[PDB]
């Protein structure tokens, strides 16, 4: 069983707890609303193989995280999470991007970019500007919403994939 380091990283209120928690809720607990900084477990066959995946959901950059860097450092791929209805938070995107770059030295780092919220119709980051940026850093560009779950799936996979073909 091979096991993955995925760092759920964006601006505060972007969705980064209801994404990680919409991955790897075993449904025990009906309603998990995070207020810290946590790590998660979540067993899934990709592509016919059994992953661990690790999930960190880290703090926005407003908030104080004292192992930050180590996060950094130990995580393998991230995604890099925006509200489709935050223009700020999309802004912002390039400050996590060298974040990454200035802890882990690469140019090469696994990355998704995840436009979140797409259930709500009050777009102020049109589409095709996400994928202008993604394409940029030469990166996947995945909308998702964590109400309907729609893409929440395939934006961690894809993370995956990214990795393995690293
Ligand atoms: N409409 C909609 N609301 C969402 C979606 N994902 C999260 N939210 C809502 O947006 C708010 C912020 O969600 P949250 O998961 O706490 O985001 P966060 O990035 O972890 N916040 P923080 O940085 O403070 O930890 C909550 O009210 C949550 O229900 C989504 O896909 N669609
Ligand atoms: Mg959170």
């Amino acid at each position: 069983m091979t096991e993955y380091k995925l760092v759920v990283v964006g601006a505060g209120g972007v969705g980064k707890s209801a994404l990680t928690i919409q991955l790897i809720q075993n449904h025990f607990v009906d309603e998990y609303d995070p207020t810290i900084e946590d790590s998660y477990r979540k067993q899934v066959v990709i592509d016919g193989e059994t992953c661990l995946l690790d999930i960190l959901d880290t703090a926005g950059l407003e908030e104080y995280s004292a192992m930050r860097d180590q996060y950094m450092r130990t995580g393998e791929g991230f995604l890099c999470v925006f509200a489709i209805n935050n223009t700020k938070s999309f802004e912002d995107i390039h400050q996590y991007r060298e974040q990454i770059k200035r802890v882990k030295d690469s140019d090469d780092v696994p990355m998704v970019l995840v436009g979140n919220k797409c259930d709500l119709a009050a777009r102020t980051v049109e589409s095709r500007q996400a994928q202008d940026l993604a394409r940029s850093y030469g990166i996947p560009y995945i909308e998702t919403s964590a109400k309907t779950r729609q893409g929440v799936e395939d934006a961690f996979y894809t993370l995956v994939r990214e990795i393995r073909q690293h």
